[PDB]
DNA sequence: TTTTTT
């Protein structure tokens, strides 16, 4: 770690509320993962709220989304009812009572009436009228980065509730993420501000010439939800194995069909998701605490929950007697005898609706699992005991004319691992009186090859692909562009300096903060 | 042409 991001730590060590920021690849997030140990150090574990504005921005350090946090939904409605949508749900309530400080990365992504709204519903729980309830607040972000969604939208700053909030700032200046590019750096450094010259355009404009062509999948950064699909599926139909197609229930009573498929793409939930063995994804609702929106990971193969009962007890013991799965590969009765030890009245009729999900086919064969399934076992001639493989994969010629679901390796920013057997969802749009105007029962999976400019920043990404047909917000070009470690890796079609500019409050505001060396010395203003 | 919801 630097010098001038220690300088920060411990200016959120003495408990300022600060708001710090810097360039693309100044390491502020990086910065932040640790700042984030010293603080439930000193509040607690469980007091500190890590969030961002995205939900994969908001796995890069730790944390849910801004709205999984505070409980508030989209956050679209009056800032008065949003606090008795908080205070319902006891969980969010007391999260908003005891949290010390509040990590927001990211933040140039949330818009001032948020922000407005948030030091609110703090100020009226909290019982106390400081600037966030005296809640420590640390925001990190860029705003020459993407702006908030609007469907006008005033930045972060605008409001009234960032500039009674914000005590300190922070300014960050050394660009870590292509440290050994010292001229692609500074062709970032103008594409974030405004200007390009010749040399800056001849150089990227010569950076379409195709990757490299081995065997890691480049990613790829489309500005719509229509191209990244199309990427997605243009790299999954070349990846070798057996496909799996998954269709999704859908429902129940609307009459307008545009609308209708319009909200079935919003749910972020596709019609027809399919998915190979090794196939790179990322769930799109808050399931539980670790896995939420934006958790990339990977397919490992595709089993059934009787099946997966039998490889999720041998991954706790390869070490164990294989004559109890011997006892489950000869008698499958005895299988859902240990399945159901383990485990409303409206979801009873959701049950039903989600057990139609991806029927079962009784008359297409069952392919057996992959070699990578058991690899995990591969780690002394009397200790073969591996007739296990050939029982599991004796267990799964079991189960044809059974609905098999993907078993995905998920991954954290703290690089651990956790798989999971991916149950569908469902996504309604309903009423008063609860009936589904729009209902879709799909996996709450999508694949994560091509991430949208939105969802890729504050990725840093090795060997990016990146396509600038259609970018309509300023300095999202440079985020996409941004992401990339160097230029050997870093394909940029359709390059078009012709639209690539600044927002004018965004210079406004870098002229009236405080400088690197302009945090030290608030140090000594503490000692 | 975008994100955000257990
Ligand atoms: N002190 C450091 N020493 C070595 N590598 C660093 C250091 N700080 C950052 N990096 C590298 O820089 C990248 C991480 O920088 P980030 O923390 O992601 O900054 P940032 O996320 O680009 O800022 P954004 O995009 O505005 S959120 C990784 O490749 C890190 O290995
Ligand atoms: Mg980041």
């Amino acid at each position: 770690l630097s010098k001038e991001q220690e300088s920060i730590i411990k200016l959120a060590e003495n408990g300022h509320n600060i708001f710090y920021t810097g360039s693309a690849g100044t390491g502020k997030s990086i910065l932040l993962r640790e700042m984030i140990k010293v603080l439930k150090g000193i509040y607690g574990r469980e007091n500190v709220a890590v969030t961002a504005s995205t939900g994969l921005a908001a796995c890069n350090i730790g944390g849910i989304t801004i709205h999984s946090f505070a409980g508030i939904g989209l956050g679209k409605g009056d800032a008065d009812k949003l606090y008795k949508k908080v205070r319902r749900s006891r969980k969010h309530l007391r999260r908003w009572e005891n949290i010390g400080a509040l990590v927001v990365d990211e933040i140039s992504m949330l818009d001032a009436e948020l922000l407005d709204k948030l030091d609110f519903i703090a100020r009226k729980i909290r019982k106390n009228h400081q600037p966030f309830g005296g809640i420590q607040l640390i925001f990190c972000g860029d705003f020459f980065q993407l702006p908030p969604v609007s469907k006008p939208t005033k930045f972060a700053f605008e409001s009234k509730a960032w500039k009674e909030g914000v005590k300190m700032t922070i300014m960050l200046q050394k660009v870590f993420r292509q440290r050994g590019d010292v001229k692609f750096i500074d062709m970032l450094n103008r594409m974030r501000l405004g200007n390009i010259d010749d040399e800056t355009e001849r150089e990227f404009k010569k950076l379409s010439r195709p990757l490299p062509d081995d065997e890691i999948i480049p990613a790829e950064l489309y500005s719509t939800r229509m191209e990244v699909e199309r990427a997605n599926n243009s790299r999954l139909s070349k990846l070798p194995g057996q496909v799996h197609i998954f269709n999704a229930i859908d429902g129940g009573a609307l009459e307008d069909e545009e609308l209708k498929e319009r909200l079935l793409q919003n749910f972020l939930a596709p019609k027809e998701l399919h998915l190979k063995v090794g196939a790179q994804v990322m769930m799109v609702k808050n399931l539980d605490a670790t896995l939420v929106n934006g958790s990339l990971g990977k397919v490992i193969e595709f089993m059934d929950p009787e099946t997966y009962f039998c490889y999720e007890a041998l991954t706790n013991d390869p070490s164990m007697p294989p004559e109890k799965l011997e006892t489950w590969a000869e008698n499958p009765s005895k299988l859902k005898a240990a399945m159901e030890r383990e485990q409303s009245a409206v979801a009873s009729r959701k049950s039903s609706v989600k057990e139609g999900f991806a029927k079962s086919d009784i008359g297409e064969p069952v392919s057996p699992l992959d070699s990578s399934v058991f690899d995990f076992m591969k780690r002394v001639v009397l200790e073969n005991i591996k007739r296990k493989e050939q029982l599991m994969q004796t267990i799964h010629q079991n189960s044809a004319g059974k609905r098999r679901l993907p078993l995905v390796r998920f991954k954290a920013s703290d690089m651990s691992t956790r798989m999971v057997l991916v149950e569908p969802e469902d996504w309604a749009i309903e009423d008063e009186n609860e009936k589904p105007l729009v209902s879709r029962v799909q996996l709450p999976l999508m694949l994560a090859w091509s991430l949208s400019i939105h969802k890729s920043q504050g990725q840093t990404l090795p060997k990016v692909k990146v396509d600038l047909r259609r970018v309509f917000e300023k300095g999202q070009a440079y985020v996409a562009l941004s992401r990339a470690v160097s230029r050997e890796g870093l394909q940029v079609l359709n390059f078009d300096r012709t639209r690539i500019k600044a927002h004018q409050k965004v210079i406004d505001f870098y002229l009236t903060l405080s400088s690197a060396e302009s945090a030290y010395k608030q140090l000594e203003a503490d000692e």
